[PDB]
């Protein structure tokens, strides 16, 4: 169970295979990200590791319902 997040940026395959095309909503797990502004990003079937901008994963609401009032 690895941090899951979740692509608040769409993320177009620019140059892929090292990189981890996302869309606006989808949901990957993050395995490490750099301070160069790439996350690793690996499929959440643990398919495909690949990288993707950082700013680009927000952390996804698994395990987490929070109700307000």
């Amino acid at each position: 169970k690895d941090p899951k997040f979740e692509a608040a940026y769409d993320f177009p395959g620019s140059g892929s295979s090292s990189e981890l095309p996302l869309k606006k909503g989808d949901i990957v797990f993050i395995s490490r990200d750099e301070p160069s502004g790439w996350s690793l990003a690996k499929l959440l079937d643990g398919s495909k590791e690949g990288w993707v901008p950082t700013a680009y994963m927000t952390p996804y609401k698994d395990t987490r319902n929070t109700v307000p009032v």
